[PDB]
């Protein structure tokens, strides 16, 4: 079977939290007022091989190159998946933004991951 | 050897989730949701290349609205759909794929989960 | 020459009416309040061979699998065209929807038809 | 051997429908219509591959607004356009095709018919 | 190096003004009330060879085939560029419109130009 | 051999325009501008095919708002960016291209100039 996107979201959140000590939410929200990091799942395509695309949203009061890049690097190093599923590649793909929304610096980083399952 | 209508496919999936899953799912997409619910949204349908037969792809999405995060419920639905559903004699479900938009977003006071599928059916 | 889309609309309506006893309108309308069936022409492409794409909109107070599928089946069986033009194929193509609009169940079914003319 | 301007093509078509059809047609698209009228809407223009010459595709649409269904009138226009229209010396109308959006829709109190063409012109 | 789109805009304006005696603005404006001719740059792609796409907007109180076509012809004949850059081709490409906006006849003509530089 | 984050690329460009150009440029895109300013808007990032290495394309746009036409300033920025910018050890700037939307438009009381680039970076 193919892993639910939500399972993938959870694995990234757990990695960010356990490996980076970061507090990341897996639910996308439109209106944001205080600093926060959310993961936004975008789409999925089965190519035993699959691609998931999601973006990391990092809101901060000031430009946070260090934090954004910690996250970027953490994700690129990988994350554990449930038995039978293996992360095979991580790459940047799609929209990368840095914009001022409300009073906050909003950084959006888009990833594509390739995941293999047992056949 | 007539091409199956989308609604027949809607029904096949709804019936399976009810019978095999005990879940109540609507096959009518609603644009204004203000309470938890599970809906199937049909999207499109296309012929697929078939050497030896007639193959067709149907795309639809499952919309799962809940008061809060519900990974257990989302995965239940997701896994049942991938396990397949019975079709009328002459039609063979060839493959069930995640394909297209996958979302987890807050809407007012609901968590909105959206899972997109593409199924291949042969005749 | 190539048949006007409207001529094709008329031939489908006549088929639905004469072969299915259904009352179908060939004019697309946005706001719909009472049960009805309309044909919506979408586009046309000349490939002596041509493709027309149109959708059938079936509004009912309750889910109407029987009615929707009668129509679906009627259309798939074909319809007569003016002399010199022959329907060669009918297939599902594009958006297929089932949505609740106003108080009505709105079913949209999209078709592509291939039509040949004398050369 | 200069590429023909869209307006020249607009004029060629308008002139034909008037001269051969006795129809009054505008070459100016209007976004706010509240009475019956026939308009040509120019859309786009592209080079086409030509081995031996210079070929170009022009796309435009005929907008036919009437108080009610008018298949006779729509077909009159449609048939004249497919029969061709004369162009300046050096340019040969190679083909007239239905291509793109074809619509029949109600707008307020008018029936709006839209027919899309692609013409190939060679030089 | 590659020529800035603005440099290309300026060269077309100078050509229209010096070769055609026309008064053309290189700044696109949304709301237009009096007759005018503006150039609207759209996009650019490097293929030593490059393509620029821009549209000419010609607003007049009455249909102006003569004026529109003078411009069309002027542009097709070419325009001079700064040393090291040569216009190699001009062709129609993209949206060509004739619409009534406000009280004015708005003509939009889209061009693609190929420009070569020294290597 | 880790893929470079967009922000690192933003910084590389900003730093160059400041150090080599004496220009003050923001790397934060603002949706509501009411005074002259120069901003870099990051757009997207994609892998590029590499035979022998790892190549990646980054796209961004320079937004130059001024009280009036400023060809001198637009060209200054444009030329510096094409001259390149230094990157961290291991990454080689392979090419700087104009690519995508290029605009010169009036917005309220400002002239808004938009220049779109694609850069290829290798590792």
């Amino acid at each position: 079977k193919s892993l639910s996107f939500m399972r993938v979201l959870e694995a990234v959140r757990t990695m960010l939290q356990e490996k980076g000590g970061l507090d990341v939410s897996i639910v996308m929200r439109n209106q944001v007022e205080m600093p926060t990091t959310m993961i936004e799942m975008i789409d999925q395509e089965e190519e035993w091989k699959e691609k998931y695309r999601f973006a990391i949203h990092h809101y901060t009061n000031e430009q946070d190159l260090a934090g954004v890049e910690m996250i970027d690097t953490l994700i690129q190093m990988g994350f554990i998946l449930p038995e039978g599923y293996k992360l095979v590649a991580v790459r940047h793909c799609g929209k990368q933004n840095l914009v001022k929304e409300n009073t906050l610096i909003h950084a959006k980083t888009s990833f594509e991951v390739s995941i293999c399952r047992e056949l």
